[PDB]
């Protein structure tokens, strides 16, 4: 990883066991869940490319996701490539080199040169770009390994309010959508979905209603 | 160990008692597993010879492997020598002598002249040239004790495509095999040893599909 | 056909009685069989569309394979005017006109057409191009009517090497894949896919064994 | 393959449906008994490289013997790239290419090179020394074929001299033995592996005896 310290001083460093130690119990404990990928984005900052080969690599098991999210690194190496055209003749000895796709993901460049772009400045910040594309790859692997859909959230004849809310927003954030489609969502489908005995306490409140008035309305049923 | 910190300031320190640890129980709960060669090389970032021979010698059992990685170290160590001339080295007073292969394998040096080849102008990372040549050893333990064949790899009949999958990626990971050769794998065996009723609709999407229409395709099945 | 005598006189000749019994007789024997590729080739030396188009059509039945045929050399007709399209405004005045892609099928040129491009300087090679064509599409036939996998072919309890060796080339033959791919069936299946008893031969040789060592060693197991 | 006429006049011609067809059948029937190596020097006279290829792709059946002949013209090929190192720059003013193993083998170069280099003055006998690999691995497929060493030849009780002698002049035709020692297989071995009645009256002869004295002797035998 490198450490930025005071006046913009960034020094590397080692990876601390508890760091490793602490990943792979994440990935153990909770697999491909939504909230592995805070705890991933939390684990990994300040981490060069090396670094995030590393973790990555020092995950057993999991190689259909890991292989999953391979594709998708050279999908996205392919398409950085495309849009980001290869160089001609000579390049500058006395500045780095633009990384390629491959660089992007570690495969062709050195832990000095991923040193040398995110200490430069201004940067070329490649343990945050492929971060972004691994972050990528996870929710593929996540919205597939979760065989969830929304719509099929009901509350049944007796369920607290409360849990079927709870359900709902857990459901929610594993959806993929516009922020609109989501909007929609949650001004139709909460309502609609909510019991007989729910249901007409929510309609008498109307659409205004914030989620606090609902869930203080709806509590003894 | 040795430290590199900010502005360049080398400092020797003694291998710490969770770097002791986190190595021993690695070996204890993962053997020669894949996902144990980048963790070695995380917990041996900073690492002399003796910090190296310290992790290898920590580990109880284990002993037909480690007899193994001994004759391959060996092996790396007559190579090293064969290809670099039996020399004095720098010959001002103050000067270190020049590593044989012996000299980086740990046997036939100290742990000073260990320090003084890493902290030397310009570095020999006699270090990380040992650690290849354990990984290099390692990863024939892990060849060798991985039960599995990927030519054995197929899908049961109420086996889950996703479980067979990560078994397909799993085998495939520790096969030697070049990528052209691995390639070939994904192209034909993954979608042939696939149960009748996934089978046919693996079929049905025609040999462009990617893994993850497979795995959305066989989401039902 | 057009026969290029000395000082390059290239005039055209009559399609030989020997080369229609031989093409005749060819297709008689061996069917779909690989070797019938190459002496398509051989027996085509010299040829224009129309006389390809005579061989082709004076093959009784396999019709199948015509129309696949057929279909393949429409596709690359198709292509071969998407991406060499007709110059803009008036021809010039001397000239011979574009070959277009049914001109090189023999579709829509004539026999002097097809005579004039390939005599003229820089000759227009339609003749060439078609057999391409016509050799891409008869590699998909063979390998079509070609049944058994490559991983299929195994020796018998007490079968001779050799003609396991014969069986496992001549399927390998024709399989599709690259030839980095088919020197790792070569290096991997071979020994691996043989008996117990001529197994336990080559494997007493040691693995670096040649297929003249191979074959010497198990010339009577 | 390439005619020449009156005059150092050299004309290009294609490979002859009829001299394909006599080496197929002569495969077809006869396999690799040793009179088929001769007959397939006699059938390639003036032969291009690219005409011994279409010969050798032409083969259907036998695959064994044919790959362990692809070995041995990669054998012979590989040895051509060490005796001589590739030459540097572009190719010297009005000159021709120095051929590699590959380019002699057919695949590197094309037909027009392979013409130049036959018809050029120095000529270059491209098609003479890949012929010669080509005979080479023949021999390795006769001998290897073969059932019986010359050892093995011996004369039963009452068997005719003349056509166990048969046997032997035909083993050890195919024998890989120098003429010194073939020499010596002829004056020792004959009447060694003769019965012992014929063996008695050829031992009277003396060792000054011919093959006629021989067999004149041992003719009412």
């Amino acid at each position: 990883p490198i450490v930025q310290n005071l006046q913009g001083q960034m020094v590397h460093q080692a990876i601390s066991p508890r760091t490793l130690n602490a990943w792979v119990k994440v990935v153990e404990e909770k697999a491909f869940s939504p909230e592995v990928i805070p705890m991933f984005s939390a684990l990994s900052e300040g981490a060069t490319p090396q670094d995030l080969n590393t973790m990555l690599n020092t995950v057993g098991g999991h190689q259909a996701a890991m292989q999953m999210l391979k594709e998708t690194i050279n999908e996205e190496a392919a398409e950085w490539d495309r849009l980001h055209p290869v160089h001609a003749g000579p390049i500058a000895p006395g500045q780095m080199r633009e990384p390629r796709g491959s660089d992007i993901a570690g495969t062709t460049s050195t832990l000095q040169e991923q040193i040398g772009w995110m200490t430069h400045n201004p940067p070329i910040p490649v343990g945050e770009i492929y971060k972004r594309w691994i972050i990528l790859g996870l929710n593929k692997i996540v919205r597939m390994y979760s065989p969830t859909s929304i719509l099929d959230i009901r509350q049944g004849p007796k369920e607290p309010f409360r849990d079927y809310v709870d359900r709902f927003y857990k459901t929610l954030r594993a959806e993929q959508a516009s922020q609109e489609v989501k909007n929609w969502m949650t001004e139709t489908l909460l309502v609609q979905n909510a019991n007989p005995d729910c249901k007409t306490i929510l309609k008498a409140l109307g659409p205004g209603a914030t989620l606090e008035e609902m869930m203080t309305a709806c509590q003894g049923v």
